[PDB]
């Protein structure tokens, strides 16, 4: 909508309270025009039409709790967006700042999150397994990370190039939840999954075998289930891109770590430069190679660490 913009303020999933940046028109709404062409977040009132309405409010504060996942929604699109473009110089997820839509309140009871091709959508969870699922900052970065692979690599959702897909958007998302820090960690969606239970998560990328996923190639996930194991095979990956990070032995083979922001700009540069609709696994060993050969030379510890993180997990 045309309007001013101006600021309000709210408190998010877990009670915390923040400012958000919203227009004015008669009522206010979720739309940020601080960010290209705009952050917006729609309600879609529990029902699976998209994207619902955009999110208007009388008054400018967001206290109320049905608020409470538009407020985060909102709020870590904004985040996100500042990472992308502070990192790593790109304008919004096609690279010419397009405007990210969001909506909750999808559906009802529903345990999951999604970029569905044009937007990302939130469901509510159904308050044991998950509550709202956009009050986890790595979820929200893993979902507009769909965006950007889409608009560059274009790795399919199947096998071994979803897998890649997948770990991609958690390794992003777990290097923008650092970004914001934020109690950050290496883990993915603590802070919205099982609200009866503490300590655990959906995915962990230090230790993918604490949720029964594989961590070494041996172990991969060959069936046809979750489109050929594309959330259980990312482990592998996942593994791999916390060693080359945090460095460690796994299987016998000790990696030397390199750091959270190299670890982002090998894997941003493997994305948009060399891989592809179809990459695998071995074809995501060859890109991140070449990418810190390109960014750090060819004798480097960087390159090194990058081939010893994938012999570990057992990709050649
Ligand atoms: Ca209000
Ligand atoms: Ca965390
Ligand atoms: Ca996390
Ligand atoms: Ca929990
Ligand atoms: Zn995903």
């Amino acid at each position: 909508i045309t309007g001013t913009s101006t600021v309000g303020v709210g408190r998010g999933v877990l009670g915390d309270q923040k400012n958000i940046n919203t227009t004015y028109s008669t009522y206010y709404y979720l739309q940020d025009n601080t960010r290209g062409n705009g952050i917006f977040t729609y309600d879609a009132k529990y029902r699976t039409t998209l994207p619902g309405s955009l999110w208007a409010d009388a008054d400018n504060q967001f206290f109320a709790s049905y608020d409470a996942p538009a407020v985060d929604a909102h709020y870590y699109a904004g985040v996100t967006y500042d990472y992308y473009k502070n990192v790593h110089n790109r304008l919004s997820y096609d690279g010419n700042n397009a405007a990210i839509r969001s909506s909750v309140h999808y559906s009802q009871g529903y345990n999951n999150a999604f970029w569905n091709g044009s937007q990302m959508v939130y469901g509510d969870g159904d308050g044991q397994t998950f509550i709202p699922l956009s009050g986890g900052i790595d979820v929200v970065a893993h979902e507009l990370t769909h965006a950007v692979t889409d608009y560059t690599a274009g790795l399919i959702y199947q096998n071994e190039s979803g897998a890649i897909n997948e770990a991609i958007s958690d390794i992003f998302g777990t290097l923008v939840e650092f970004y914001a820090n934020k109690n950050p960690d290496w883990e993915i969606g603590e802070d919205v999954y099982t609200p009866g239970i503490s300590g655990d998560s959906l995915r962990s990328m230090s230790d993918p075998a604490k949720y029964g996923d594989p961590d070494h190639y041996s172990k991969r996930y060959t069936g046809t289930q979750d489109n050929g194991g594309v959330h259980i095979n990312s482990g592998i990956i996942n593994k791999a891109a916390y060693l080359i990070s945090q460095g460690g032995t796994h299987y016998g083979v000790s990696v030397v770590g390199i750091g959270r922001d190299k670890l982002g700009k090998i894997f941003y540069r493997a994305l948009t430069q060399y891989l592809t609709p179809t990459s695998n696994f071995s074809q995501l060993r060859a890109a991140a190679v070449q990418s810190a050969t390109d960014l750090y030379g060819s004798t480097s510890q960087e390159v090194a660490s990058v081939k010893q993180a994938f012999d570990a997990v057992g990709v050649k």
